[PDB]
């Protein structure tokens, strides 16, 4: 279970699937076809990997966002549509809608 | 110096202040040799609560921009469009939006 | 005294110098626990926090909606943001779009 | 319950609360408490009244539109885009659309 | 020759001279009373003041609607104009968009 | 000579000029008192006035589709404006777009 | 008669003009301004629906524009995407999950 | 050779030369006959005309996915380009929207 | 074999857009190119999608780290960063905000 998240990290870091799966520690003459099995069999582990790895990141993105926000060298436009977009985190999001059918 | 949950809460607030996942390890108070594995369990543990964080810091600091918008909209000397935008968004946010649509449904 | 307009400034300055610990520090408390027991406040009474900040948006709504009126009737900008500004007025008398058929297969 | 109303349309052309307070006739010493307790016991019929001043101007933004409509010296993205909102205001909507579930 | 002509001329007086007072002194009484009772007469008529201002822009929009034709026929604007004003007539004769498909889970 | 063809002439008429009194002075009535018939007059033949404005804007769908064609067929015409009378020509074709899917919570 | 509403309906398409299509139909061109607009409107669905297909004839010309936009390197770089974008929509890769949370 | 070979031709030849004449003496039929029969076949035909369409559509779109992932990878595009690219990509990967919650009144 | 040389047949026609060629690399009867290949497409059609659709997502760490970095980076326009910072948050999971309806049957 340890070569296989291994080997999710590094698929997602250096988009190889040979280089990735020779360097998980495995025989180097069939690197074409037991990496495709091996592929196929731990796809939820490499989609919740990736998934996880994605969103971790969030953080400094946040930060940016808020500091593009507070920084007044940058065009408003930018400066407002950042604050409406942490203000929507927030909590406060759009208003009534009416609905009309009977046939 | 202990209290893990104390820790943590200053290693989700080093990871959300730095743009590297190894520096925040080093400032949780752990060992810094051999940064390439152990890491990657401590990080996917607590996956929940740090997500929880950084909602909650978020909201905790979208004041700031509520008033960063409510001052651009009251800036006289600023383009129109950047006023309109802000208004429609503060009005929005007092909770009055648009109206219907209809919908007709067949067999 | 009374409580509870206590919390009304606290939720001020908190919206105000964008720092939880200033806030807190200046409010009604001592500086030997300012990390935790500010926790406490801020978790507990999260819906109230975020009550006050929505009234003041929109207690100044108001100013808002004179801007956007201004906007609509100032000639001096460009023609499409008073076109926008018209129809956000219009929208908010309370007229809304109109028909959309939808037909359902298996 | 005409001075609520008036209060409301003072205090939307004066945006202060203690401008509006004192031409309520109130005590300048009681501007932070009392004023928030009444404006939030009532919150929902000043809304309504807000809503109706500033849907008043109706008539104002029908004008505009029609104005700017038929200038024949303005760009031509204006004029269309004045053009389909009266045209969505006339009664004419957008046509079928169709679900399908594979489920 | 009746207070139906007062009210239609009324709201014509709003919709051309954007001014609450001066169309209430056009209604036909004292100027120096318009704060107090034209503010329950007007909302005592909001319902027939929208319907008013629905059926004054739907009666205007044939010239609109001859103004969008006629930049979808103009060939001195750019073509993105034209474009978008022959879209919305080819929308409004009757020939729409396909499918969306939806899943539904448990 | 009938209700029905002068009315349609009606339509017509409203749908060229934009005026209501040149419209009703040519349906063939007397000019001073239309002001206050009228009012009943178009509220009992609002739908089918409605309907005719309708099927006129309808009708003008051919030269649409020729423009959209056309400028679709321009190699002088910017490449997205190209592409999205492609693409507007294709969905009116019944190519349309694809899955949605929800996840529910009691 | 079919044919003579398939002449009919190409020629509103074709020559923009009321009098020469209903003079085209076949008929009088003297007496050309009343039986035109009871025949127009005795079979619209049909004449709408022959006017679908044609649009829609036209529809290969259509892809081959957009693949030729797409193909095309002198062009900015989003006009190529877009059109990438819309070719794969028909190509069968769609978008994803919209969820819904009530509150009742 | 087959009459569904010389209609899927025809089909090609129709997507390729974009004349119905040229296309039907393209089918394998006589030149002299290029506007009766013309009508009944592509409206006989119309579903595997779709057909054809759809797989032609189909065919091209490993291009477009080089095409988006080119355009992803390019360095030397503007960042817009870069960034929607990316989003594009992530979107046929697997990665779905947002939340939303709603609320309902009776 | 049976079977991986279809998959290298459907990774020859997700690259290289044509399909002679591909055919007769493959290793397949040559002398009918035409139809042999429309019978495999309409009994296989279901699993061109899929390794289509894996050939398109495999590719999907790449972009993730293009705006990552583009969200990083200072000296790129406000808007673009404003944008990727907002991809990477949605995928965090925080989005727009709620909708309110009120029905009348």
């Amino acid at each position: 279970k340890e070569k296989l998240d291994l080997y999710c990290e590094a698929l997602c870091d250096g988009f190889n699937k040979t280089q990735a799966y020779i360097k998980a520690g495995f025989s180097a003459p069939h690197a074409q076809r037991n990496v495709a099995p091996y592929h196929r069999k731990n796809a939820e582990y490499i989609q919740a990997y990736i998934s996880e790895r994605i969103g971790s990141d969030a953080p400094a993105a946040r930060k940016v966002v808020l500091e593009i926000m507070n920084d007044p060298n940058e065009k408003g436009g930018i400066r407002l549509k950042a604050a409406q977009d942490i203000l929507d985190r927030a909590g406060f999001g759009a208003k009534q809608k009416i609905e009309l059918t009977t046939k």
